[PDB]
């Protein structure tokens, strides 16, 4: 009676007031403790050593207490802890155990949920110094680690990572790495204010499976030169992506380093996400040292339905080995995606691409096939001559370009000099429609600028849709260039006033498997002979043509040249015309030359 | 001890007794007030003066005490108030303050999120009157307004707009305005049942950024011949967009006034959503009005991977201009939309079509180009005479369609009389497939109906799938339309019984840069020589002809004509065939004409 | 005041200590209970008639305590009952009512909603029988049950069926039936370990709207070869869909009996979905046994942006008809996926396909037609004979492809012998890429095998991209298949060496309104003549030829052939061609053969 005073006020006072749902006569005789104890949140384990609240705030180190709730909700089986809105809770030393190889804060735990209603944030103790926010691992060595499984951070707060720059190149710092995780996602969250090499990171080295990031904002995370190298999700587990999201940055450093997504790993994906300030959107890479999950191929790969504003390459192809791995990367979509380069300079930031091949130092080691890119736009700005729709640097096994809108400098460029890819299987379908913005802009270039070593099986359909004569060429094979078993033809609409069309420097259109058609001007003369005469034309340069046809109207009346044409073994054309009076004639004539077509 | 009774029966009671989480001696030692605390509801406002409960209904404006909770909240740093479920809380006068000028019933604040459970009512008090139900704006004036930020609604609640009428066209209704608004978002609930203007909408003239509708429906949001106009959601800021939502109106005034979703600034988005029995799926805009927060030009604007049944436009773009400042359209992509016209008799609805170009009264003031349309499918049934893929009716700058499918009655269509827009950059890729649903429904129109000042830099390249010989031609050009540096063709299939393929009025043609090709029926006249022996054409109209080739057969033994021709200046063809005996011969033939091509 | 404290400790006891939240003086005066009574769970119920709780396991069958919880808050107006974390409750017994019909356990209804955090288990009372595990329908007989609306189950929870095999092939097992159900969603649960028929369904022969199926997980629901056959999510209403899911099986039989998606009524999409382990991607069916709600036609059907390997058929298309019903399909789009055939053996699964024709016994009942495939990717191993692009095995009123990649055995088939279908609209652009995998593969094989009854109003436009001379041709029609109203062209590239490009068996190529063209080898003779001189042909074969051109060079210096060529009525081709001394010329030329193009 006394006690029970006493009981009420203790601890355990809840434990004695009595509770049934709504007076149902049916329900549970429980104690208001027990509905209390269906959640949990950090006001639970926000406590001094003798159980009174603190206060969050900026001098107060918030992270033993969260580790505390995390810890012991793990051991009841899991749920979800609320990290309360209308508060920052600030975060001021490292973990301890497993994840302090990794430099982690805290440490996360299986079935164990974080809503992130208000804010955490980073404290001056980690100025200059590497760290990861969050980190799913359980031993300093991955390779030793056990698996997150069932993780899931969401609500409508913020990770705020302070504004403090990278003390050294070498450092890494993250916000969430789930680790060797099985079913984790983060939803809702903005990630802001700092100088990181990543926001999050999913899997290790192919080990995780259904990880997934979704409708979470990423802005401002680097800020400094000191930063080596960042991308904001790196996807390195199976069944996994990336949805709904933004990404943001404003830093020039930005846009010479940082790259939105990495998928490393099969049937991943890239989808739905808005892309600002960035120098790249993603790579599509299979790393042959991370390839102990989940094997040697990166197969199912979507980037498909994005918006962005990058400075440098939209999406970057590859693959690699290492002494006793090979990596291969195969079966890629990328569709429907509408890219811009950003205004800057030519050549002020790496080079625009929408398509680049892909990564390494190496670029004899890839193995990368069977990839479809369809129904894409891409714009660069008429002064930027570094901007093309594939930068074609590295062998490559297969790509197909079918129904996409490309309006930049080059269509297909690869700098002379540098690299020498042999080139396989690449197809660019006619309906690829290039733009006119750099129209102009283009004197002494290559529209198609094949500086290969070689190419093989492989379409290029050219598609003009308005004038350009500044350009040297559409397409330009060099000497060097070996080129068999393809079809390359140029449509002569916008071609009439071309010098060159196409240009084979080694004279490879005469190969035995080539198929090609382009514009050409001629010169033919005619023997005298009064009806059906004979056209021949002056050079003798045509010994590879089976058929050409007339693209010039006949100003004449007392004669006619040939409507079509074949050769001879001397190398002239010849056709048949008419003169209705006799006499030799002598013309000049833009023909359709075609070979085996 | 009798002082203790009372407290505990006291508002303070729950201040007095002790709980700590799971009886775990680590966590904090709390008062259950505290915990209770972490949450919010309506319910702990919804009281008279001396705090006893008030039942909400029909009887009860529950508007001071949502406004009361709102404004606590926010004083506290934000959190989410829970509007229960099991109730309908009725709503039943304005709010005051700076809404009042927006007709506001609620105000909205920052970091205070509503999570509606329950349902949200109008009261007749609303009745042909003005309203917005959640306004954003802190002022009378939107220029002068503070921002709202990090403001969510969701749940799966409802709010219903009463069913009421406008009382005048001029008078505006909204669900929620956000107004200047960053990081606010609507997911889950559904609106319902109402006469008004829009539902939502987003930023306030280019001020806002990350404002997101997800997952909602509206369902019969127009219901009389008052309402002026309606937009379900307007997208006035940045980095914003619908994703997923649906869309449905049965009154006869919805098919022709509303439009399912504006988005009238950069980057971006309307995607996965279906719509049904709307006027129009989506304006894409650009306003010089409206370009005060983020500059003139919207640019990156995506509208894919939605299903529609409409009566109007599917997607309209535009922009234009005030005294001081020019809109600018760019950088667009619309694919993988399956859209149908519903079922209607012609002319009863606003001109049918995948594409209209947009908006305004004048049409001479727009600047849209490099619009990428792709992908998509277009039916109209065969009785809607006002159904095209793209309706041309105002300048156009740029717009590429690739790898559609469009199944109506026009492909581009202008009304003569009417606009005579300048068109540039019009780009309609062989890769479209022309379906056959208004085969022999085309007598008196031209497929292609090209009623323009003018087309530059275009491209039409038209490939039929099946027979339609009730049309006048594949594309006609009137004398008026100036046509120069374009592509037109005409593939021969399905053509043989066609009088006109392309038609030319003003002969245009024949312009230097004008590259075509299109079949027709010619007459032709040998001369009586055994052996090779020239024919001509009876017809003088072909000095534009570069080249022409059969596509009939020879039925004869004694002769063949040429299997192709050139022309002469006087306009004939001519080509050298073979006389095995001699004889004045005389042809019918089907040809492919040819020009520069 | 002995009363007192018996009051506090009595199940009332919550209902005397007041509370007023954030000891705020403006709000309500309340009680502790009100606030509990703002949210339930199990724990609520899960108690024995003297109201003690009782701990869930694996000898507690928990369902009559879930029923009891969904009945209360269903009286109420509706809620969120949450299904605790840390737990698994098991379910030990069938359900009764309404449900039993259905082998029911638990009843959903209206407004219910269940937050699923914990996991729910099937005990083994459930081995080898039937069960549902939730249902909507309210009556044994779903024709004369009410509705379930507004009902949604989500979490981060599982549903576990137990592992049991069916005892029989005739039993039904699922997850969820909603029923006939409008505004029903599952989000983000986990369904895993069964062996079932479905584990989601939505709606009931068309009755219902607005349902769908988010961010699931489903995980190994095949385990058995009694299992008959099964469907992942049923889609039985309109406006309804399935997004962003995960779907796996590693069971053998699996490969040969399941599909992910039903899609069975109008306005239902599949997307951004990822598939592995399973035979059939999708059905996209309109069943006239299941037209009743919404009636006879599904059109605005949309399968997209998806990510799959399976063994069998991707999207298989279909209609029906009953005697008094018939069923339609049209306005699908199926776009952006990228899909493979799983290693296997040949013929080791159902026949490997992109699109398949079209589902039934009879084949001669269908009613496809505007159907457009576009975007998509396709992959089958080279060892996979079974591998088609589509497999046209019934009645085809029409299907679209354009801007495809595909990369398998065939692009068209139907094997000969067996159904005879009659096709209308097929189309096949110029735009769809032929990979290469598959090269060397074809011995005895058509590329398009036309085993059809007839083929009218259609396009193939065959355009190879690399080699592949073990092939028998790239199209063959057999006499059998009368053909019209057509274009069939071969692209020469990569042709010069195929002795059969196009094979048409009945000389159909002939037909009138058939428009063709493609390469064949031809032996031509000339006369002796010097100068011009007609060449003809040694064969007689050509009579359906309008023109021919060469594709091939001229060794020769003395003389050439025509470059282009008609013919003559016996069915010899003829031309002029040169000769510079006269004699007989004998050559064999590679020409381009074309019909009415
Ligand atoms: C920024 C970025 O992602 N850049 C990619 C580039 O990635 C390679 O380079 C980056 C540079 O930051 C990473 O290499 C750094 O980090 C690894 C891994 O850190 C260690 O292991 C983790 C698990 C632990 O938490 C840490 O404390 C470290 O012990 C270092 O080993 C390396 O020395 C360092 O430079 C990236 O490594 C990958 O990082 C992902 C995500 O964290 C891990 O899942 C992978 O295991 C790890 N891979 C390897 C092989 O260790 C490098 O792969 C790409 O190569 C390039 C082409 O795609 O694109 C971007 O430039
Ligand atoms: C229904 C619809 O969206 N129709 C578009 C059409 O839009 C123009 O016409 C509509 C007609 O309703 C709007 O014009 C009406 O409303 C504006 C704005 O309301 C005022 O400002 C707001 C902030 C405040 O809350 C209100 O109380 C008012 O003070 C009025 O000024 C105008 O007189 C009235 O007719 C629409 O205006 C825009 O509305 C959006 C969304 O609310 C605001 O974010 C914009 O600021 C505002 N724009 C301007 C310039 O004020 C008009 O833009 C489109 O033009 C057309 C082509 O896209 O498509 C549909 O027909
Ligand atoms: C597994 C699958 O979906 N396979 C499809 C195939 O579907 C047909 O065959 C399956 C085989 O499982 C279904 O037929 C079985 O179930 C129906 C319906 O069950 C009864 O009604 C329901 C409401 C009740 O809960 C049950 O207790 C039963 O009374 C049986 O009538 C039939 O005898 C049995 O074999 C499927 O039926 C459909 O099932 C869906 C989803 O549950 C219901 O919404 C439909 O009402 C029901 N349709 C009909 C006509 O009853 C059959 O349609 C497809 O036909 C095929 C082509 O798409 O693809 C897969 O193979
Ligand atoms: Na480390
Ligand atoms: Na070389
Ligand atoms: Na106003
Ligand atoms: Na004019
Ligand atoms: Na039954
Ligand atoms: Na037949």
């Amino acid at each position: 009676p006394d006690q029970f005073r006493a009981i009420i006020e203790s601890p355990e006072g809840a434990g004695h007031v009595g509770y049934q749902y709504r007076r149902n006569t049916g329900s549970t005789m429980r104690m208001v403790s027990d509905v209390l104890d269906e959640r949990v949140s950090l006001w639970d384990f926000h406590c001094d050593p003798s159980g009174n609240v603190i206060q969050p705030g900026p001098n107060v180190d918030s992270r033993q207490y969260l580790q505390a709730a995390i810890d012991y909700v793990s051991s009841n089986g899991g749920g979800t802890i609320t990290i309360p809105a209308g508060y920052t809770w600030y975060l001021g030393s490292y973990g301890v155990g497993g994840i302090a190889g990794h430099s982690g804060i805290i440490q996360l735990r299986s079935n164990v949920n974080l809503n992130i209603e208000g804010r955490i944030h980073l404290s001056p103790f980690f100025d200059l110094k590497p760290f990861q926010v969050f980190v799913g691992f359980d031993n300093g060595d991955p390779a030793s680690s056990g698996n997150l499984e069932n993780c899931h951070i969401y609500g409508h707060g913020v990770v705020d990572f302070g504004g403090y720059e990278f003390g050294a190149s070498s450092q890494l710092r993250n916000g969430v790495a789930f680790g060797r995780s099985y079913n984790c996602s983060v939803t809702g969250i903005t990630f802001q204010n700092g100088d990181v090499t990543w926001a999050i990171t999913l899997g290790w080295n192919g080990y995780g499976s259904n990880c997934y990031v979704r409708k979470c904002r990423f802005i401002n995370l680097v800020n400094s030169s000191v930063n080596a190298d960042h991308s904001t999700v790196y996807v390195n587990c199976p069944y996994s992506g990336v949805e709904s999201c933004y990404f943001s940055m404003s830093s020039s450093f930005a846009r010479n380093i940082a790259c939105s997504v990495q998928l490393h790993q099969h049937d991943t994906f890239y989808r739905g996400s808005t892309v600002n300030g960035y120098c790249r959107g993603a790579y599509v890479v299979m790393h042959a040292a991370e390839a102990a999950g989940a094997g040697s191929y990166a197969y199912n790969m979507q980037v498909e339905n994005n918006i962005a504003v990058i400075y440098g390459q939209f999406v970057i192809l590859g693959s690699d080995v290492t002494a006793t791995v090979s990596g291969h990367l195969n079966d890629v979509i990328v569709s429907g995606n509408i890219v811009s380069i950003g205004e800057r300079a030519a050549f002020s930031a790496p080079f625009g691409a929408f398509i680049d091949i892909g990564p390494d130092g190496a670029s004899n080691v890839q193995d990368i096939q069977r990839v479809l890119v369809t129904g894409n736009s891409f714009y660069a700005p008429a002064n930027i001559t570094d901007s093309a729709a594939i930068t074609l640097r590295a062998n490559l096994n297969g790509c197909t370009f079918i129904a996409n809108n490309f309006d930049c400098r080059y269509m297909v460029y690869n700098a002379p000099g540098t690299t020498s890819p042999v080139v396989q299987n690449l197809v660019w379908d006619k309906s690829n429609v290039i733009g006119g913005t750099h129209a102009n802009q283009r004197a002494g270039q290559n529209l198609f600028d094949m500086q290969f070593a070689s190419v093989v099986n492989s379409t290029i359909e050219v598609q003009l849709s308005c004038e350009d004569l500044s350009m040297f060429s559409c397409i330009l094979f060099p000497a060097s260039c070996q080129l068999s078993y393809s079809k390359i033809t140029v449509d002569s609409a916008w071609t009439k006033s071309m010098s060159n069309t196409a240009v084979f420097e080694g004279n490879q259109q005469a190969g035995a498997n080539v198929y090609v058609s382009y514009p050409a001007t001629v010169n033919l003369t005619s023997y005298n002979t009064q009806g059906a005469v004979p056209f021949f034309s002056t050079d003798t340069n045509y010994a590879w043509v089976t058929s050409a046809y007339s693209l010039s109207i006949n100003e004449n009346l007392d004669f006619s040249p040939p409507a079509t044409y074949t050769n001879k073994a001397n190398g002239q054309l010849v056709g048949v015309g008419y003169n209705e009076i006799g006499g030799v004639r002598s013309v000049s004539v833009r023909l359709m030359l075609q070979r085996q077509v």
